[PDB]
């Protein structure tokens, strides 16, 4: 049988009242011919692409049609705490909440997802995620590929696992609190190994790793290169040619790839060095989508220059903030043990060479920052508004992967896990790798966040976040 076509999220713009309507609700989806309850925005699974423009404001009406509470966060968008949609941005079941977004950042591919306290991993796993396409005056002048769903296509890549009855098999337990929830099935915009018909010339892919815990590494089946033109927070100064592209949970990259007649190829993801993630079939390169060339000319360009990246400032005199990540050693031990018992040596492939004792031994608050599991009633500190700070984030103490994300900003990486960032990671980023080592980022917050609607800073391995590896901070 034929591969299904890649589903394309609708590209959503405001109405005459300058409103965008998002409904959060449950329905059914089909995976390998088996029905499953799933959640989506404006539909049964995943969500639309909200289109925003720099310098214009839009109002979003969000209707929660779930029977549990949720929140809606604009990952990558610089907005005040009150509309950031972190865990304090509760939307009651059957209620509505509206936010006005005053966009003021460069063009970029961002995304949106729930941030329900302690339940973000389950809510994303059940289906909730959407995209944000920000444009500005600079980017249209480049004449990049720009026909949505034809030569400019979003690619949201996510794994899931299912029970025998077909339902999504999500669990936040001792094992997943340590190593993450991951599965054996890969979805691309919700579909299993779809094909995308693309015109001859450049194809623009807006890649999102929407997995809870799985890191990815994109490449092509026939080794054609990817030309990275943008990261989380927008365009790079010039295209960076790569043969492979690691993408951490919650990160976005835009790339251009060449499409030539008569030569279909796959976008694939390569096995990664992360515990648990190389279990078959992820022990081998795994197809993401088939690109099917169409003998119609694509008009997009790959310009020699894209944008101007301002200089890093002098660092002397800037506030230096220390963020020590940690995992309770015993629950790290026990979760890794359960992983190894379940899958055996393969759960460490590619890596380098029972009674109740009460509330303090609970895995639900086992993961921490600066000695504290996330406390919604107590922002850890007050950061400055309109000033560059140096945040130092350490994972020394365990060997798990911690993609660290800071709300309210797009930052510059100074050191990524002990090394200067790769060139395609040297621009605007909202995530930095932390794994057994130390990262440092230069951050600036342009909007206020009060204690009642604080910004979060956290690991984006969702099961770590939900079991405490997050802090709140205020700005202004
Ligand atoms: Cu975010
Ligand atoms: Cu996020
Ligand atoms: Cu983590
Ligand atoms: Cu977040
Ligand atoms: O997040
Ligand atoms: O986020």
């Amino acid at each position: 049988a034929e591969r299904p076509t890649l589903p394309i999220p609708d590209l959503l713009t405001t109405d005459a009242r300058n409103r965008i309507q998002l409904t959060i609700g449950a329905g059914q989806s089909t995976f390998g011919g088996k029905t499953a309850t799933t959640w989506g925005y404006n539909g049964n699974l995943l969500g639309p692409a909200v289109k925003l423009q720099r310098g214009k404001a839009v109002t979003v009406d969000i209707y929660n049609q779930l029977t549990e509470e949720t929140t809606l966060h604009w990952h990558g968008l610089e907005v005040p705490g009150e509309v950031d949609g972190g865990p304090q941005g509760i939307i009651p079941p059957g209620g509505k909440r509206s936010v006005t977004l005053n966009v003021d950042q460069p063009a970029a591919t961002c995304w949106f997802h729930p941030h329900q306290h302690g339940k973000t991993g389950r809510q994303v796993a059940m289906g909730l995620a959407g995209l944000v396409v920000i444009e500005d005056d600079e980017i249209l002048k480049l004449m990049l590929p720009k026909q949505w769903g034809i030569d400019d296509v979003p690619v949201i890549v996510q794994d899931k696992k299912f029970s025998a009855d077909g339902q999504i098999d999500y669990q936040l337990d001792v094992m997943t609190a340590a190593v993450g929830w991951f599965g054996d099935t890969l979805l691309t915009n919700g579909a299993i190994y779809p094909q995308h018909a693309a015109p001859r010339g450049w194809l623009r892919l807006r890649l999102l790793n929407g997995c809870n815990a799985r890191s990815l590494n994109f490449a092509t089946s026939d080794n054609r290169p990817l030309y990275v033109i943008a990261s989380d927070g927008g365009l790079l100064p010039e295209p960076v040619k790569v043969s492979e592209l690691p993408v951490l949970m919650g990160e976005r990259f835009e790339v251009l790839v060449e499409v030539n007649d008569n030569k279909p190829f796959d976008l694939v993801t390569l096995p990664v060095s992360q515990m648990g993630m190389a279990i078959a079939p992820f022990d081998k390169p795994h197809p993401v989508m088939r690109i099917q060339p169409i003998a119609i000319s694509a008009s997009g360009a790959l310009p020699d220059t894209l944008s101007s990246l301002p200089a890093l400032p002098s660092l002397e005199g800037l506030t230096v903030r220390k963020l020590q990540l940690s995992m309770d050693p015993m629950l790290d031990m026990m979760g890794m043990q359960m992983l190894m018992e379940k899958y055996g040596d393969q759960a460490m492939a590619g890596m380098d060479h029972h009674m109740n004792h009460g509330g303090k031994f609970d895995f639900h608050h086992a993961n921490k920052i600066n000695g504290q599991a996330f406390d919604m009633n107590k922002p850890m500190f007050a950061a400055a508004k309109g000033q560059y700070e140096r945040w130092v984030i350490s994972g020394v103490g365990d060997m798990m992967l911690h993609p660290f994300h800071i709300h309210g900003t797009q930052f510059r990486i100074l050191s990524e896990n002990g090394k200067p960032p790769a060139a395609h990671r040297a621009g605007w980023k909202d995530t930095v790798k932390v794994e057994g080592n130390v990262s440092e980022v230069l951050v600036k917050f342009n909007h206020d966040a009060p204690k009642e609607h604080a910004y979060m800073a956290h690991c984006h391995l969702l099961e770590h976040e939900d079991t405490g590896m997050m802090l709140g901070f205020t700005v202004g």
